[PDB]
C-alpha cells in the first residue's frame, strides 16, 4: 500500500532498455528518443502517480534523459514542498 523503500527509476525505467550504467549510451538522448512511446511512458506514470502522485504526462515524461528518471525519482527530492518555489526578488 505505501513504498518504504524507493529505487531510482533508472532501475525502472533504463531497465526497460536494458540500461543502468549507460557504458556506452548517451544520457542527452530524451526519453522518447530511447523509445518512449508505450510502457516507458506508462510504466513511469503507474509509478509516479502511486510513489509521489507526481503525474507527469508524456509530453513532459519524453525528455526525462534517462538519469533526470532518478532525479526527479522522488526519494529525497521533496524535503519540503518539492522544490519551493520561492524567490526573494
Amino acid at each position: 500500500g505505501d513504498g518504504e523503500a524507493q529505487r531510482d527509476l533508472v532501475k525502472a525505467v533504463a531497465h526497460i532498455l536494458g540500461i543502468r550504467d549507460l557504458a556506452g549510451i548517451n544520457l542527452d538522448s530524451s526519453l522518447a528518443d530511447l523509445g518512449l512511446d508505450s510502457l516507458m511512458g506508462v510504466e513511469v506514470r503507474q509509478i509516479l502517480e502511486r510513489e509521489h502522485d507526481l503525474v507527469l504526462p508524456i509530453r513532459e515524461v519524453r525528455q526525462l534523459t534517462l538519469r533526470k528518471l532518478q532525479e526527479m525519482s522522488s526519494k529525497a527530492g521533496s524535503d519540503t514542498e518539492l522544490a519551493a518555489p520561492k524567490s526573494k526578488n
